[PDB]
Parts: C-alpha cells; sequence; structure tokens
C-alpha cells in the first residue's frame, strides 16, 4: 500500500483511501498519495481533506486519474491511452455505494456500462452500438434477467412455453410490463375414411388414435392404436351404447 | 280372428295367415279370406296356395288391400282412402323378415318411411318434403342414430364436444364416414400493467389469476386470485428464483 511521512489515511466512496499531508508544502498545497489497483497515484491539491486530483502512469503507459470531490462524496477514477485523452475507462461512484462503470471505444463512445444501485443491484450493458443497442442484463438479489438495451429502454425477458414477460425500464428509470401467450392451435382429431375396408381411421397430433369399423351387420367397432400411432393394439370392441360412441369420440 | 268352411290355414310374410278353401267354387277359383288389424278381408284366386288378392272396408269406409305374391314370398298391405285410389298407408314384407312401411300425403307423395332390414335393424323417416328433406334415425341393436334426409342422402350425427362424426348412407345403400372438429382457441395468457401500482394483473379465461408486483427494492413478488378472480387471496410472496417467475408464467 501507500506510506507518507506525516500523513493522515482518510476513507473514500468505493473501498478507496487517500493519504493527505500533515501540513502544506512550500506552495501552500497538500500531499496526496494513493494506491489503486497496486498503482500509486500522487497529486496536490489546495484543500486539506482528501479531495483534489491524483495521477498516475501504469507500466503499459496508460494514464490513471483519480478525482476526489470537494465534500469526499464522489470518486471519479478514468484509465486512459498513452496520449492521456482517449478514454479506456470511467468509474464514478458514490457515498450511497451507487456507481457508473462505462469501458470506451476506439471512437471515443462508451460500449460498457455497468449501473450498481445503491441496494447492490445493478444493470450491466455489453456490446453497445453505434446505434445505441446492445446486449443487457439485470442483477437482482437471488437471480438474473437477460435481454437487450436500444437507445430507448432496456427490455429484460423470462419465458415459459409460449409465455413471454417483459420488464421495460426506460431513460428516467420508470419500469413498465408486458405479457404475451402465442399458443399453438389445440389438438384437433381428424380422419380419414376408407371405403374398401368400411374404417375410419381418426388422427390426433399426427398420431393416428383409433380405427372406428362400419360392419356389413349395422355394427360399430371401435379399435386403438399404439400410443405411437403406429398399429393397432388389443382387438376390436363392439359398440352397444351411443356413449360408447361418444366416448370414442372424446 | 278368420273362419272358413273346409279350408286350410297358410303362413304369410309378417305375422298374417290366410285361409283358403280346399275346393273351388262354381267359377274354378279359390276362396280366401284373412283378419288384419281386426278387419276381415276376402277374395277369390286361381290359385290354391294362398296366393291372390283380398279387399276389406274399414269401419271408417278405407279401403284395405292384400296382395299376396304367387310364390307367398312377399305381402303388400295397402290402405287408401274411400275412394279406392288415394293411398294412406302402403307396407310390403317379405319372408326373409324384411320391409318397407310408408305413408302418403294428401298429393299422392310419400311423407313417412320406415325400412326394416332382415336383421332387425331400421331406418325411419319423418317429415319428408317436397325437396326429398326429412327427418332420420337409424335404429340399431342397442342403440339409436339421429340425423336428417335429404334426397341424396341419409346424414346421422354424434357429437362429442367439438367433434362431430357424420354417418352418410347414399341411395344405393353404401355407408361412408366423416369427422370434424372445430376447437376452441386455447386459454391464453393476457396481462394489463398499471404504473400507479407497479403492478401487472395476469388474466385467463376472463379470469384475472395473479398479480405481478415490481417494487420500489427491485424485487418482484407474486399473488394469487380466487379461482373466480375476484380478489386477491393469501399474501404476496416474494421472488427469489428465476424458475419462480417462470412458475408465475405457467
Amino acid at each position: 500500500g501507500s506510506h507518507m511521512k506525516n500523513s493522515v489515511s482518510v476513507d473514500l466512496p468505493g473501498s478507496m483511501k487517500v493519504l493527505v499531508s500533515k501540513s502544506s508544502n512550500a506552495d501552500g498545497k497538500y500531499d496526496l498519495i494513493a494506491t489503486v489497483d497496486a498503482l500509486e497515484l500522487s497529486g496536490t491539491s489546495d484543500k486539506n481533506n482528501g479531495s483534489g486530483v491524483l495521477e498516475g502512469v501504469k507500466a503499459d503507459a496508460s494514464k490513471v486519474k483519480l478525482t476526489i470531490s470537494d465534500d469526499l462524496g464522489q470518486t471519479t477514477l478514468e484509465v486512459f491511452k498513452s496520449d492521456g485523452s482517449t478514454l479506456v475507462s470511467k468509474k464514478v461512484t458514490s457515498k450511497d455505494k451507487s456507481s457508473t462503470e462505462e469501458k470506451f471505444n476506439e471512437k471515443g463512445e462508451v460500449s460498457e456500462k455497468i449501473i450498481t444501485r445503491a441496494d447492490g443491484t445493478r444493470l450491466e450493458y455489453t456490446g453497445i452500438k453505434s446505434d445505441g443497442s446492445g446486449k443487457a442484463k439485470e442483477v437482482l438479489k437471488g437471480y438474473v434477467l437477460e435481454g437487450t438495451l436500444t437507445a430507448e429502454k432496456t427490455t429484460l425477458v423470462v419465458k415459459e412455453g409460449t409465455v413471454t414477460l417483459s420488464k421495460n425500464i426506460s431513460k428516467s428509470g420508470a419500469v413498465s410490463v408486458e405479457l404475451n401467450d402465442t399458443p399453438p392451435p389445440p389438438p384437433k382429431k381428424t380422419a380419414a375414411w376408407n371405403s374398401g375396408t368400411s374404417t375410419l381411421t381418426i388422427t390426433v397430433n399426427s398420431k393416428k388414435t383409433k380405427d372406428l369399423v362400419f360392419t356389413s351387420s349395422n355394427t360399430i367397432t371401435v379399435q386403438q392404436y399404439d400410443s405411437n400411432g403406429t398399429s393397432l393394439e388389443g382387438s376390436a370392441v363392439e359398440i352397444t351404447k351411443l356413449d360408447e360412441i361418444k366416448n370414442a369420440l372424446k
């Protein structure tokens, strides 16, 4: 960690601490150093409470800037490219424990974003595009909702069968929810008639279910197919009551 | 019943008997008498086996004619109006026990018909119209099929739910069978969103089923309605797993 001669440690939003000198230097400013992700950042501020701006250079020459607001209520951590201006990442963190993490692209535009709310739930956007669209994920206490982002709204989706539930979050943070059900057509009973055999073959779900035979003795028999609709099983049973015909039509 | 001097009883198709004289009269003919529905019918035939034509008058002046075929294999019983020509009923009966009963109309046209087959099953047509249409009924061993008649065919119908089975009988007596199923659209889950209450109310079959509440603490609760969809029951249960959301969408 960080060490300073005649200093005081000050706790900061989002894990961080800064050391600030007990006294002022030759110019009246106070010395600040902090250690973030094993990199030492340093600066001078007119204030002596821990606020100000600290800077450091990574071993790959990336520039790191930590800005601490006057009231110590917010830290901004920025990582830049070598040039010191093309952003790579930006993390704004608050005392209430809320935060925004952005990652940037070659064009100087945001391509990922993690929003952490005070209560510990998060919204994660990945793969953000020029048109504002992207993948989306809400992390909640005990589970995760998946969906996508457009320029206008985030749409989280849960599926059960033909039922779709959509949670929409607007740019203001307003929730609205919708539901859709596209149920399949129900199982319909069709039939084909063989006049050579005087037989009606009934079908459901592309499986043959039963044969009704209309006999030369003016009787009806019923016989079931195997539950694969492949071929007949048992023997033909003769119909003696109207109710038995209705039953075979169920 | 009927009595004749020096006669012989001869059994006839469809219950009937005729007495025929042992000897011939002055003209060489044989005397026939029979009793049908308590009416005595009489005639003379050249034959002596029981064949010929017998006639009688009812108390209301209706003319009755019984014709017995040469081979004793068929009886025709006709009832006429007073005039002796406008038919009322006609019953042709065979030795195999098969028969046709027709009833006629004011116009001299058939308005009911019972067909009895050798095996004892029947087709009954009632209310027959000028265009050939009518009500229809097949009497089978152990049950009865209902339907209607057109000029081209008889159509007997059995119904079970949305399933219709049709037995068609052509004029030749050829059977053909069809089936129809008009299933209702399946139960679809709709929903309405109340932004004031952050609540999604799900409905099935015009009954409200459950409320999903999307809370200010970034949680979801579910609560069921009474099985009449009238109002809420139990208390709201909080969702802690994705599977529980899927479950409430079943």
